[PDB]
């Protein structure tokens, strides 16, 4: 069992540094007098980790294997489907948005087909029809829908990938206005 | 003639070997194996108590580990200017809706035709169930403060959420009067 | 103030190397030539820290005192639970699916009550009554519904855990489908 003892007087600087050539490279261990912080450090790449007191701190982003702890907080691998973390949440889970976006507005008789502005698949959306009231539906694919709307009813198509909307039938029902929860 | 160099230092592998660090008799810091018949290897300030290990299956710091300004805690979470300053437990809580799969009366009463009443939490944008006729609940998700409509148990009823998603008022009803509201927790 | 200096020509490699005969344990420093990463490395382990140019990197999980931060960008913490968080997310938040899935089909006419596929509690469904179409519900715990589906209504119970769906009276309007919005 064995150790090699560097000694300094109290509260002053010691470390291991490297110089190739006439260059400083990296060194490793107390680089300050009167401070306590031990780091490994590259002088060339300028990339450094520091032991602090209540922290150990990377100065650049930082690999796990392949994955990456950016230094914003973002995080990048293979269990987010290679995407950055912020970018898989907003892709997986429904938005908390509480907004609304109006997708089509107009006046849409029974047969009559409309185009809206987004695929209005698996989205929260309000008809207006009559009495000047919203309707909530959630719609799933494209395919045939019925609302007991204010005024009667409306039997309505979701259609060409979710970007058209036909009023199928209705009762004293006919749609005027859409909105949409934004994503 | 130039040649990569090595300080070599040479110890029985089942003991430890490392280098130490002392300033004024005090250990400071250390690099190195730092136990016998153990093969982790350490870089750790004794003044700070504050240790990198490099372990069999993994390396290990043991208090929160900084990039950058960006902050990952001993808990799991994560601190950075991409979760808005937050941390990721509170970015997530506000950005997505929860998955709770539970719900709370915020209303108990009767109100009829163009009766008003005050609600405990904001209604808009939110996953609501109406009690009106014969004891069920008629689902409805709000947008924002605005008129409603739901063919409602009973017959139907007109409804507006107001005064920023706490006024909830039966504009208009057909035999089916308003006596409970459920909402999905958040 | 002291330094352990260490000396190489330009572009050489310099590192300090604990070893036992021919068994090597353990490095610190620049290892190879013409390369100015540093590493602390355990031979043994097969475990290493490395400064680059660009970022630090770890060849394994790392752990935050009791949290990791696994190699494939999932992270465990008593923040998430105890789980992981790939894990944690599934759990607490909606997932943006966009797709559904049949969980029954039959005709469950007034009183009639059937099993379905899934557990129904606090899930978007579809009920297909009358006229082919799909009548959006979203569910609360067990407990007795209203919906004004196409044919005229219906008042339905979802019971014995989600697994349970009863047709307790309707007006021209039996479920024959029922489509759940897939988690």
């Amino acid at each position: 069992g064995h150790v090699l003892q560097l000694e300094s007087a109290s509260d002053k600087a010691h470390y291991i540094l490297s110089k190739d050539g006439n260059r400083n490279n990296w060194y490793i261990g107390r680089g300050s007098d009167n401070n306590n912080d031990c780091t490994f450090h590259s002088y060339v790449h300028g990339t450094t980790l520091t032991l602090k007191q209540d922290y150990a701190v990377v100065n650049k982003h930082f690999h796990v294997g392949q994955a990456v702890v950016a230094t914003d907080g973002n995080i990048q691998g293979t269990k987010w489907g290679g995407k950055w973390l912020d970018a898989y949440l907003r892709d997986s889970f429904v938005a908390k948005s509480k907004a609304w976006t109006q997708v089509w507005s107009g006046s849409a008789g029974g047969g009559v087909s409309v185009t809206v502005s987004q695929d209005l698949r698996f989205r929260n959306i309000w008809i207006k029809c009559a009495n000047n009231s919203w309707n909530f539906f959630r719609t799933g694919p494209d395919g045939i829908y019925f609302i007991a709307s204010d005024g009667g009813w409306l039997r309505f198509q979701i259609h060409s990938n979710g970007l058209g909307f036909k009023n199928i039938a209705d009762s004293r029902s006919v749609p005027n206005a859409i909105m949409v929860e934004n994503e």
